[PDB]
């Protein structure tokens, strides 16, 4: 499925998500986010699953942003974990964490938890 | 804090993390888990902020292995999140997902949620 | 928003939701889900936030099932944490944890996370 | 394990949860959080699995506050998903959502997760 996740997809929010998978099982790309502390496109990295299994389950994978660029920086960092569903209306589920930087005393508030679903067609 | 990051973190459960942080923000590096469909060392990839706030904050990073080696095959992938903190006793605090390839209809059951902090002493 | 809350929501699984909310801020009812080692109606409780802001904010709740009752026993309890959202389609946006009782050596996989959004009708 | 949960039980953050375990699997009591937009005690409701496995497994819970009393509301409610273990140095592993009031646009940023451990001694 490196043909079928390398793309561009959007979420739900419609941030633009442009990944390659290579043969080796990274992913290399950019994450632009349509929400947030966030201007224009950020590096993302991450791996997923290049044999996976053949009984119609999904292809694990995650990537990471963090959120700093040439314009901005957050002081923050999101990973994505979830799986690619090929075929008709392909689709990466994910759920998600987002950590800032923070102090000992806000440790407690620092990481946010969502789900993030992707398609190839911008909503 | 390229240099606060690089080097072999161990976890609470005797899990082994070594990574590579560049000046560009890239993380990479080995995952060997002492739980789990896992043996030996996975790679990694991630990204920390190269750049953090000067007010006590910690540094957000996060980083993903997927559990394929040359041995392996778990068809699942982990992420971790969270931030470094430094000073005399150093640590990396993350809380994690553990997403597992599953049918559309298992698909309700496919992610474990946790938490692993590291230090740079077992 | 008792008055709104208060009925039969269904999730997108098949699940069946249905709960009271009294004025003090209390869930009560009876929850159905349509997967896993679950039979029949399930006990469960939580708490809303009876007097929410007026700046067309959603409304804070949250409950629990522990999955015994007459019929099956899954040694595990799921947390639900959302939003209920009033208006013509109302809805309740949740995000679940699914803890199993587990040794100590096997807690790193205890605790499934997940997210369920409930409507009127289906 | 009905003895064993009731009681009360404090966290690494030093807030203090008053709880009841019922025969039935009920759990009511209160809880002070000693950070946040928390003031004095707030009323908990939840549930544990009062048949639990013999094999030497925690027994599953979970529990519900509402961030409003008498004095204070902030609009807001924390779940906390765990099992207790039992013995001398008593535990109760959670992970935790709090889940904030907000507007369609900003449910991305409304679910905060962490992990509380509950012990009987103060930290």
């Amino acid at each position: 499925d490196e043909a079928g996740i390398t793309g561009t997809w959007y979420n739900q929010l419609g941030s633009t998500f442009i990944v390659t998978a290579g043969a080796d099982g990274a992913l290399t790309g950019t994450y632009e986010s349509a929400v947030g502390n966030a201007e224009s496109r950020y590096v993302l990295t991450g791996r997923y699953d290049s044999a996976p299994a053949t009984d119609g389950s999904g292809t694990a994978l995650g990537w990471t942003v963090a959120w700093k660029n040439n314009y901005r920086n957050a002081h923050s960092a999101t990973t994505w974990s979830g799986q690619y569903v090929g075929g008709a209306e392909a689709r990466i589920n994910t759920q998600w964490l987002l950590t800032i930087g923070t102090t000992e005393a806000n440790a407690w508030k620092s990481t946010l938890v969502g789900h993030d679903t992707f398609t190839k067609v911008k909503p």
